[PDB]
């Protein structure tokens, strides 16, 4: 559902 965000790239788990 979410993880953490990374400007560029948005991490994103469960």
């Amino acid at each position: 559902g979410s993880k953490r965000f990374r400007x560029p790239i948005i991490f994103n788990e469960r």
